[PDB]
């Protein structure tokens, strides 16, 4: 399948070169997989989700996304126009308030929630969790991310936006999950992206168009935007049978475009997520 005039990040992850605008992907499109977006919520009524998104948990007075961030991330995973995996099932877990903030104890609870809740959902092709959030190092937060991964969920986490070594942020620094840095449309590391040996992969993160609350769209930047590209890619590859939750981060790194990014500090991987789709 081909989607013309796609957002640049979708085109980039199906391409060996920058500068194109068509997204190529297998029609299966993540059908039968599930992606949890652990964030500010998801505006499930947005036409772009087509009934495939549901809020399943909140830790606040409402499950509504009053911010937009979680809706944007969910859109990059799985909206019809702006998403990688256009037929996946999206589940929202609201661990961040409408200001985009959350206590670590609530974030931990949300991760352990997903490890259990996947047993309440039909996801025959596999389960992914996308965590576009983080803060300073916490062993308890890292341990929760490790548990979620251990339980059979592909965990993708944002590296962070301090232009610093990600070893000092959580859950970015947990080795067993898939830590995602951000790139721009000219294959430069995004200027804010964290780096370091704990990164596993880069994805598009500067000027990413996706869904927003109020039935709208907008373009924003962050490692928060790169992470759902990798989460959606994992769901897509799991539906195709190419990998599993335990193996997907390694598979994505093995099949990535190599050596194509600029301003990669020495010691950080030079790997850009790629779907290897050949029509
Ligand atoms: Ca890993």
């Amino acid at each position: 399948a081909a989607q013309t005039n796609a957002p640049w990040g979708l085109a980039r992850i199906s391409s060996t070169s920058p500068g194109t605008s068509t997204y190529y992907y297998d029609e299966s499109a993540g059908q039968g997989s599930c992606v949890y977006v652990i964030d500010t919520g998801i505006e499930a009524s947005h036409p772009e989700f087509e009934g495939r998104a549901q809020m399943v948990k909140t830790y606040y007075y409402s499950s509504r996304d009053g911010n937009g961030h979680g809706t944007h991330c969910a859109g990059t995973v799985g909206s019809r126009t702006y998403g990688v995996a256009k037929k996946t099932q999206l589940f929202g877990v609201k661990v961040l308030d409408d200001n985009g903030s959350g206590q670590y104890s609530t974030i931990i609870a949300g991760m352990d929630f997903v490890a259990s809740d996947k047993n309440n959902r039909n996801c025959p092709k596999g389960v992914v969790a996308s965590l576009s959030l983080g803060g300073g190092y916490s062993s308890s937060v890292n341990s929760a991310a490790a548990r979620l991964q251990s339980s059979g969920v592909m965990v993708a986490v944002a590296a962070g936006n301090n232009n610093a070594d990600a070893r000092n942020y959580s859950p970015a620094s947990e080795p067993s999950v898939c830590t995602v840095g951000a790139s721009d449309r000219y294959d430069r590391r995004s200027s804010f992206s964290n780096y370091g040996s704990v990164l596993d992969i880069f994805g598009p993160g500067t000027d990413i168009l996706s869904t927003w609350i109020g039935g709208s769209t907008r373009s924003i930047s962050g490692t928060s935007m790169a992470t759902p590209h990798v989460a959606g890619l994992a769901a897509y590859l799991m539906t195709l049978g190419k990998t599993t939750a335990a193996s997907a981060c390694r598979y994505i790194a093995d099949t990535a475009n190599k050596g194509d990014l600029s301003n990669i500090p020495f010691g950080t991987v030079n790997l850009l997520a790629y779907n290897n789709y050949q029509a």
